[PDB]
DNA sequence: TTTTTTTTTTTTTTTTTTTTTTTTTTTTTTTTTTTTTTTTTTTTTTTTTTT
């Protein structure tokens, strides 16, 4: 079988396609997260100058890439509102 | 030739200045936080247009 991903553009707004079909941006989102692949994270691209800031970067920022692979970063709200209730 | 007198050089002493070094104090750029504003993007209703 063989998949047509497209995505056009309108006004400011952008519109996703999936098998030549208008859909929103979640399930779209979604069909790629089955296949692997987390555009949030920005794992796998390199631009013209940045072979040399993956380097160096402040480790914050690398803490914030492997945070976000792992699915971890939607349990913050929960851990810090677990957090102010219990130390109050 | 020898004796007497003058002048230049060398070297030591001293005094003033300079340099050094640390220490303590001070005040400043640097670094982080928070906010927060802007701008871009988004949505949804309205408006326009088409069959």
């Amino acid at each position: 079988e063989d998949r047509t991903f497209a995505r056009v553009i309108v006004g400011g707004s952008s519109e996703y396609k999936i098998n030549n079909k208008v859909v929103q941006l979640h399930e779209y989102s979604e069909e790629l997260e089955k296949l692997g692949i987390l555009i949030k994270a920005r794992n796998f691209l390199v631009f013209q100058g940045a072979v040399e800031s993956i380097a160096m970067k402040n480790p914050k920022e690398r803490t914030a890439l492997f945070e976000e692979i792992s699915r971890s970063g939607e349990l913050a709200q929960e851990y810090d509102k677990r957090k102010k209730e219990m130390v109050k």
